[PDB]
């Protein structure tokens, strides 16, 4: 589990979403796994805008943040879960790293700010939801 909060807007995995967030929602793409609902309080989060391939992420399945270096946003194939049929998720990114179930929601962070949260998982791999083209997360 986990979620950006930034402004006055929650991003958390579509797949994830509570009630509260269908009923408050802003923005939702199934294709890449992402819902942004409001908030009443503002956060704190800041967003990075950049083309970094290297950042940090957290992973709760070992309580720990580790380094790693990510491919660039793409459309990749993901196998079928309880949440999705095999299919293509866009805007996605992988990296070598530890993820299992329950680890979706992590943050993804770089020099310059939040980049993604964790989205996929398996095999030694993790993917990110990337966040860095959703510009308007910065305003309103
Ligand atoms: C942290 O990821 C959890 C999981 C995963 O990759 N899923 C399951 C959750 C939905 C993901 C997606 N974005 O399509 C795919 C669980 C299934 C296999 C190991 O990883
Ligand atoms: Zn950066």
């Amino acid at each position: 589990s986990g979620a950006i909060y930034v402004g006055n807007y929650r991003v958390v995995n579509r797949h994830l979403a509570t009630h509260n967030d269908w009923a408050n929602l802003v923005w939702e793409d199934s294709s890449r796994d992402l819902l942004v609902s409001s908030t009443t309080a503002q956060g704190c989060d800041t967003i990075a805008r950049c083309d970094c391939q290297t950042g940090v992420y957290y992973c709760s399945s070992r309580r720990k943040h580790y380094p790693v270096s990510f491919s660039k946003p793409s459309l990749i194939f993901v196998e079928a879960s309880e949440y999705y049929p095999a299919r293509y998720q866009s805007h996605l990114m992988l990296a070598v790293g530890h993820s299992e179930p329950g680890d979706c929601g992590g943050i993804l962070r770089c020099q310059h700010g939040v980049v993604g949260i964790v989205s996929t998982g398996g095999n030694g791999l993790v993917g990110f939801a990337d966040v860095r083209d959703l510009l308007w997360l910065d305003e309103e």
